[PDB]
């Protein structure tokens, strides 16, 4: 139960929720096919379009309500610790960032932090031990102009059970300055991408003592493979 409330660039942080399209509440969105899946679910939007350059160090800070914490000491900020699962992060080009429509927009992966067998982490494990937040560099390749920064933490505790795993998101609207020219040599459509029956979504993560390491084995994260320049 979080929001993707608020963005950095090289450390710049940027204000609770400017420029983010993210939900109210925090409740978590588990039918693939639902529209919510784009950008979570609707609520807050902004008239900001966050300033950025193509290769800038982006934070994405997820916490347990909007504001933060809940309440003093509370154990699920910035998320329960049961939630282990991956964090991905996708773009998507449009003419103007605040206006455009969240539908039918060709999305293609930039970045994940899914699973490492060996040391038994998940990419939420790295997002609590960064205190909510969660950095990667926007590729350099990228063409100028304005995107939808879409960050997406995928909690898989439930997620032995068709459908009952929790997607967690919200979008950033950027513009990308000093850029290359990478178009996409493909894009997957949201809602469309994720398949409810996929490697990474119907999934038991379980061992035998019961702790979450997927018996140490390595995950398939759904969706496409990020990008490279
Ligand atoms: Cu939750």
């Amino acid at each position: 139960h979080a929001i993707f409330q608020k963005v950095s660039v090289n450390g710049a942080d940027q204000g609770s929720l400017t420029g983010l399209r993210a939900p109210n509440n925090n409740n978590p969105v588990q039918n693939v096919n639902s529209q919510d899946m784009i950008c979570g679910q609707s609520g807050s939007t902004s008239n900001t379009i966050i300033e950025v350059k193509a290769g800038d160090r982006i934070g994405a800070w997820f916490q347990h309500v909007i504001g933060g914490a809940q309440f003093p000491n509370d154990p699920d900020n910035p998320i329960a610790k049961s939630h282990k699962g991956p964090v991905m992060a996708y773009l998507a080009k449009v003419d103007n960032a605040a206006t455009a429509s969240k539908t039918g927009l060709k999305w293609f992966k930039i970045w994940e932090d899914t699973f490492n067998p060996s040391t038994k982490t998940w990419g939420v494990d790295n997002l609590i031990n960064n205190n909510g937040w969660v950095y990667f560099n926007l590729p350099q390749c990228i063409a100028d102009g304005n995107y939808l920064l879409r960050v997406e933490v995928l909690a898989l505790h439930s997620a032995y059970s068709q459908g009952q795993a929790q997607f967690y998101q919200s979008c950033a609207q950027i513009n990308v300055s000093g850029g290359g020219s990478f178009t996409p040599a493909s894009t997957v459509s949201f809602p469309g991408a994720y398949s409810a029956s996929d490697p990474g979504i119907l999934i038991n993560i379980y061992g035998a003592t019961g702790q979450p390491d997927n018996n140490g084995q390595p995950y398939t994260a759904p969706g496409p493979a990020p990008i490279s320049c």
